């Protein structure tokens, strides 16, 4: 029951390959507050009956009081961040085949976002739904030993984005774990949707290759030593939804690779042919991710079933 | 004073380029406290002793308490933080600046990044030019919290950065519009890794190696961001392993501000070589090391080793 196999069953149980991002910032946390304060705590009372907040980790006994009686101190935004996490993810969730936390977002408060983040991977993993930490990390064997600590050991997390620029050996260090065996999954960055992100991922070349497919290239020869596969794990690629011709192109010559895809929503995107059509397959192997398109529409409910029905009205 | 000004007094101050990096692993955490308890401290005493102490910000009041602890909750963040302080205290005195890898203490949660803002926050107050190696990299829109965080939070002088997903995205780091600030940032040239050279040197364009066209781009946006002007910069990471580099880099790039790991722990000292092989006005050419002080059963002793080391050659 590796992450392959949890995927497969996650996309029978409702067919789609969605992946909704939770990247909170600091204005839908004091938005989130605000609204909610003046509608009686409508959400979070709504919150505090879902069954495994129960078996959070971190601060349950504070997560759980009720909410004016918490005017009543320093520890009111860690209040509304997990709050706020757990309700787009109760309202949303249903539509998800998998969820993708930018831990960039869970950092820039110190100690109390990754104390969010932790509760965050603990509701999902109980949830039993697919996560992915973007945290596209990278460094040297040794070190990146702790970031595989934190992120497979720490947080139960399924996977986690990486970005080899560095050199492809720290994937030994991130997708296997010798003291235990053990085998994870990870995401390499191919095509990012940064404007410029052509300068180093086209311009530069080998072989009349251009890197991304070199970067992809290994990237796969890695994934073969470690013996991933044998193991139900994988190391995917990050292909941006705007970059069509590149989509196709990976999906053709990696037939059976993992694909994730943001970019759609907020930075301006065309679902149909924008991933899924470009780089179809048993889709799951093609993730769209939408997290701002949801997460800042006013009813995060709707604009998920709205991309839901939308993704999947696209049977080819 | 900008990171350049700040870099520079200190740099005249105790004449050294050294860097010492202090990235404490699960097992310096154990040997630590087992001496110290085998020991009735002293050295976590002589940290309480210390002047700048009650400047750290998070639970001052854990860390103040003598030992002996009881709470065995905060007993790993207890000994993780005096650690910290051990080695600075230890061995700030031969130090130019300190090098953080966020790594080392993010694996425990949140509590390993309580350690860090009291760390940043206790060399902060020694005035210590600082440095998170945290090789950040994403979009503009995200980004832009990775530097509330080190810039703000932490208030770092300067991290290091990969920027492989686009040049751009050195804006919403080394540049707030909203508060008209500037920070420095050091990035991903050449690195230490044995398998460094398949992108690095692998990869091209017109001939020229990837590593000189990222080196370009990371001053192509220094001078559009007029960072140099703010008493800030970008300058490049190269492994001290990458002889022939160190040189190209230097040369082709001058006045430029080099940040070199890799000497003493792996692939083992180069030989400062390397500090000639990129030599200026020393604290553009900035040796980190880190295990081999960390590691060593004397830091204060493996730190002036070194300092002096580096003290001769700079002649
Ligand atoms: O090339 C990439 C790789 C990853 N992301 C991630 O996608 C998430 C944003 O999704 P959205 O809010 O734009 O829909 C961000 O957290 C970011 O880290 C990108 O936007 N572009
Ligand atoms: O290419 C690089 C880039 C960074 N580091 C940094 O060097 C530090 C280790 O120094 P040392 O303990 O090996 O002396 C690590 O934290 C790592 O982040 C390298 O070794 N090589």
């Amino acid at each position: 029951m590796g992450f392959k196999v949890k995927l497969e069953k996650r996309r029978n149980a409702i067919n789609t390959c969605l992946c909704i991002g939770l990247d909170p910032d600091e204005k839908d946390i004091e938005n989130f507050m605000k609204n909610e304060k003046e509608n009686n705590y409508n959400n979070i009372k709504k919150n505090l009956k879902e069954k495994y907040i129960n078996n959070v980790s971190i601060k349950k006994d504070i997560l759980l009081k009720a909410p004016d009686n918490i005017i009543r101190k320093s520890e009111e935004f860690f209040y509304f961040f997990n709050h706020f996490c757990f309700y787009i993810i109760n309202e949303t969730n249903k539509y998800a085949l998998t969820f993708k936390m930018n831990f960039a977002f869970y950092i820039p408060y110190g100690s109390v976002g990754i104390d969010v983040l932790k509760n965050v991977f603990d509701y999902l993993y109980e949830l039993n739904i697919p996560t992915i930490l973007d945290m596209k990390i990278n460094d040297i064997g040794n070190t990146v030993k702790n970031y595989r600590k934190f992120i497979f050991e720490y947080l139960k997390s399924d996977s986690c984005t990486v970005n080899i620029y560095m050199g492809t050996n720290m994937l030994k260090d991130i997708c296997y774990d010798e003291e235990k065996n053990k085998y994870y999954s990870a995401f390499v960055l191919v095509k990012t949707t940064n404007p410029d992100s052509a300068i180093f991922q086209k311009n530069l070349s080998l072989d009349n290759k251009q890197a991304y497919v070199i970067m992809a290239q290994e990237a796969l020869n890695m994934s073969s030593y470690l013996n991933l596969e044998q193991n139900n794990e994988f190391i995917g690629f990050v292909v941006g939804a705007n970059s069509y011709d590149e989509m196709n192109y990976i999906r053709t010559y990696f037939p059976n690779c993992y694909i994730l895809s943001p970019g759609i929503g907020a930075q301006n995107g065309d679902l149909h042919k924008t991933l899924t059509n470009g780089y179809h397959k048993s889709y799951e192997k093609i993730l769209i991710n939408i997290g701002r398109a949801i997460t800042k529409n006013p009813y995060p409910q709707k604009a998920a079933q709205m991309y839901y029905d939308q993704i999947n009205a696209i049977l080819k």
